[PDB]
């Protein structure tokens, strides 16, 4: 919409300190759409993108705009609004916990695209869900990480759409190294990749051995940074995470209705609204297994993020109260 560009791009973009977006306890629940796109913009002003790469401001905004209208609105968790969290969670992450000053400004651009774009047209069902419908999609990627494989899909397709290639200025190796590590980034987002290469993240920090200036180790800790955002609504003061939580549960539940209906099959205890019972006792047992140790593995790379750390381990006590 050439509407909604204009009430963008002729905007005057408040600061960050205004829109409190350096902040890990943020909450965009009082935002409207208009203003996270306003915070978007200064994301990627303030981590000096815009200046760096000669960004002109019209495609920029018409980049957001394409990407918030590519997220499903009927997605109870995994919308536009994750996306933006994501981002943010990456922006604080990059300046608050102070992750910019080890990585290299192609790095940061191309993180901050996958944090935006890493669930574009996210259907709001798992990978199992559409190799099991047998669909499409499913056939495309050879069952493997379907969903991550199809949000860069989408990711590609709008950095190549017509007014919308904010990449467009950056020489040729530039780009093909920022398309590789956005892609690199979004299949990250696959918690069964997570889970295969966090062995190897936590044994090169626990020997000392973690070197950012390895490119193979680089590449890892973007991935392992990338589920860290994907997460970090877990990490959130209570009532916030509490909330998102209820989304997260929706959106799983919503799944398991798609089960009964299409497949009739009982869904599995994460999907089956009968069996909400399980959640506190299963949140607990993620956060042990999943959470923990990546935001400690992310302390131990840069101590000021240590509120997400803190956030999560609050977040456990309080599930761990209602599920005893
Ligand atoms: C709330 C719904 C019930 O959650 C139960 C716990 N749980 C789970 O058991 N399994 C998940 N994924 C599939 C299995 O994965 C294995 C273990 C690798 C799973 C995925 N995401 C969340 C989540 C994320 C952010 C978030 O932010 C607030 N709140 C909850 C929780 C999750
Ligand atoms: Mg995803
Ligand atoms: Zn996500």
């Amino acid at each position: 919409e050439t509407r909604e560009l204009q009430s963008l791009a002729a905007a005057v973009v408040p600061s960050a300190q205004t829109l409190k977006i350096t902040d890990f306890s943020f909450s965009d629940f009082e935002l409207s759409d208009l203003e996270t796109a306003l915070c978007t913009i200064r994301m990627f002003t303030d981590l000096n993108l815009v200046q760096n790469f000669q960004m002109k401001h019209e495609v920029l905004c018409r980049w957001i705009l394409s990407v918030k209208k590519n997220y499903r609105k009927n997605v109870a968790y995994h919308n536009w609004r994750h996306a933006f969290n994501t981002a943010q969670c990456m922006f604080a992450a990059l300046k608050a916990g102070k992750i910019q000053n080890k990585l290299t400004d192609l790095e940061i651009l191309a993180l901050l695209i996958a944090a935006l774009s890493h669930d574009l047209d996210h259907p709001g069902v798992s990978n199992q869900f559409l190799i099991n419908t047998n669909s499409e999609l499913a056939l495309m990627y050879n069952d493997e990480s379907v969903l991550e494989h199809h949000h860069f899909d989408q990711c590609l397709m709008i950095l190549n759409s017509p007014g919308n290639q904010i990449l467009s200025g950056l020489s040729i190796e530039e780009y093909k190294t920022t398309l590789k590590i956005i892609k690199q980034a979004i299949l990250a987002t696959d918690l069964a990749l997570y889970i295969k290469r966090r062995g190897e993240f936590f044994e090169l920090i626990r020997k000392n051995q973690f070197n950012l200036e390895d490119p193979h180790e680089k590449e890892l800790f973007l991935a392992m940074l990338m589920t860290a955002c994907d997460l970090s609504a877990i990490t959130k003061p209570w009532p916030i995470q509490q909330r998102i939580a209820e989304l997260v549960a929706t959106e799983f539940f919503d799944q398991g209705d798609r089960e009964r209906k299409e497949l009739n099959i009982e869904p599995t205890d994460l999907m089956n609204r009968e069996k909400k019972n399980k959640i506190p006792s299963m949140q607990v047992g993620f956060i042990d297994a999943i959470c923990l140790q990546l935001y400690e593995a992310l302390t131990h790379v840069s101590e000021d993020c240590f509120p997400l750390l803190d956030g999560c381990r609050k977040n456990r006590q309080k599930w761990q109260a209602l599920a005893e």
